[PDB]
């Protein structure tokens, strides 16, 4: 009965939905290539763009994202740290939304 070794293509029915139901719980394998459940944290493919297009087309995530492309700029300057996190501006602000400067 087990002619196919379940390890990669052992996906679930929920993975063949439209929209895919795995957005609310994956029951497939880590060998899946479905864009619907191929996200991490919860980002659009727009956020995976280069350059990122969240602040160009539509930002889905929050300032919690380590992506300095769609996050809010910090108030620090070249050599002047404000929040005290250790950044000197948006360029070096790889922090979360915990910055009071946001
Ligand atoms: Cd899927
Ligand atoms: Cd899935
Ligand atoms: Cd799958
Ligand atoms: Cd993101
Ligand atoms: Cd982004
Ligand atoms: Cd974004
Ligand atoms: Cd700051
Ligand atoms: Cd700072
Ligand atoms: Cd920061």
């Amino acid at each position: 009965g087990s002619m196919s070794s379940v390890f990669g293509a052992g996906c679930t029915d929920t993975c063949k939905q439209t929209p895919c139901g795995c957005g609310s719980g994956c029951n497939c394998k880590e060998d899946c290539r479905c864009q619907s459940c191929k996200y991490g944290a919860g980002c659009t493919d727009v956020c995976k763009q280069t350059p990122c297009g969240c602040a160009t087309s539509g930002c889905n995530c929050t300032d919690d994202c380590k992506c300095q492309s769609c996050s809010t700029a910090c108030k620090c300057a070249a050599g002047s740290c404000k929040c005290g996190k250790g950044c000197t501006g948006p360029d070096s602000c790889k922090c979360d939304r915990s910055c009071s400067c946001k």
